[PDB]
């Protein structure tokens, strides 16, 4: 990988990367926020999957995890959000809910778009790989938690529910999450055009998947959120888990006034990085 | 006083205002946060943007939210100018002078005239328009000013010309301009504002104005700014006060590895605070 920029921010560093991903078939962008830990004298990592339009800066400048990660030790990854480029295919109407900066974290099997739009296999395969290949004291591929907004929030329960029988990851949480892609205009939108669904819709998966111990999804969502009852719908989760090992393991607060933007996001970061934090044995 | 757009921010929120400028005959936008304390005497922070900003950089990038509602205040987030097609613009289009880059002074140069009031704007009529809309919280009497860059420079010069009156009872900044008259962008401000500039600049208004107590001014910046040796120069105002009473009253910290980035402002956001709540008496 190439350091595009170094930033400092608290006591450690945030550093843009970029890397030519075999993924993707292109060059992509990253940022990794490493904490005051790494530079004293292994530290997991926390991967935030971002939202419909967003680059990896939105969540790094808004979010404010550093601090957290400061407070915690924690190593924190903003990945890009679909292959980016002239070279790229786009959404044919122009609009932003689906093509770049808009992947749904899946592997296209759908022609125009399979050749770029490889992003699970980026965000669960590559990347880590990546990252551990280049920094390697960080953990990039054991101890390691998924977090994201929106479409990120299901990408993490998503990479979550599928990698869990071999533990791919330790924990999960997710902030105003898509939780039934199937059901959702955004979702099946996006499963049309980039699959022509089950095996990538975590409604479905978390039949499927025997829960263990103490394990949780946590999730937080805005009852002012302007796109909560349309195209999220969180509360379908719940639904999916009555019955199963996982009822009483979703656990969404529902919190008055917020929003869909960073000013919640930010607000939630502390309790979340709490919760990685305990269950990444930090703390 | 018209709402824009209410948001909830940590256990407060945050409300992007606009009304209507007798200051600069325009529609202006202000954003401003309330802390947990006015949902449950609250002083106010004012802090000033750099150039080409909006009130909302500050809002979403440096995460005073927390820090008030940690030691309650409330933090107002004005814009940095008049904006509009009918308001004047720079000649050649550069973002260091004209729109987004009021300085604020209240120019006396003629297209300028007609709206660019700004040390009015800030120092007299909006801390007023914000009283009659909400009022119990302080705009006026209990009040610190802060900024960063360009708003630094504002915040060093509000402090300084009222600091007989006591205007404001507690003063900071990031990376401020602290000598117009001897870097390019207050050079090209004032020639172009005011043609002819001494009451403006805090280099030269320190001169004349007698310190008392244990006041103090704060000042951050990072030896990694790339503004740094042309632009700001903040050690003309260590020298500057050799002369005079305020020696040991200005402190420059300047950090090692630094930017001029949002990821800089909120790293020392946290310090920032305390200090003003320790000089409104809030600790």
């Amino acid at each position: 990988m190439k350091v595009v920029k170094e930033f400092s921010v608290c006591g450690g560093r945030l550093i843009k990367l970029s890397h030519n991903s075999n993924s993707t078939k292109t060059s992509m962008n990253v940022n990794i926020y490493l904490p005051k830990h790494y530079y004293a004298q292994r530290i997991p990592t926390v991967f935030y999957l971002s939202g419909l339009t967003c680059t990896p800066d939105n969540a790094s400048e808004k979010a404010f995890w550093q601090f957290q990660a400061d407070k915690y030790g924690f190593a924190i990854v903003f990945p890009d959000t679909s292959p980016r480029g002239d070279e790229v295919a786009n959404d044919p109407e122009g609009s932003w809910d689906f093509g770049q900066g808009a992947g749904f974290y899946l592997n296209a099997t759908q022609e125009p778009y399979a050749q770029h739009y490889q992003m699970y296999d980026y965000i669960h395969k590559e990347l880590p790989q990546t990252l551990d290949s280049h920094f390697n004291k960080l953990d990039f591929l054991d101890n390691v938690a998924i977090t994201g907004i929106s479409m990120g929030g299901y990408g993490a329960i998503c990479g979550y529910l599928k990698g869990y029988s071999g533990k791919r990851y330790k924990s999960c949480s997710a902030f105003a999450p898509i939780v039934n892609p199937s059901n959702v205009p955004w979702g099946q939108k996006a499963f049309k055009g980039y699959l022509g669904w089950e095996a990538y819709d975590p409604c479905l998966l978390i039949k499927n998947i025997r829960h263990v111990g103490d394990d949780r999804i946590l999730i937080h969502v805005g009852d002012s959120d302007p796109f909560l009852e349309e195209h999220l719908k969180p509360e379908l989760l719940l639904e999916a888990v009555k019955a199963t090992s996982w009822q009483d393991y979703v656990e969404i607060k529902k919190v008055h006034g917020f929003d869909h933007s960073y000013y919640f996001v930010s607000t939630f970061v502390p309790e979340h990085a709490e919760f990685h934090a305990r269950n990444l044995g930090l703390i």
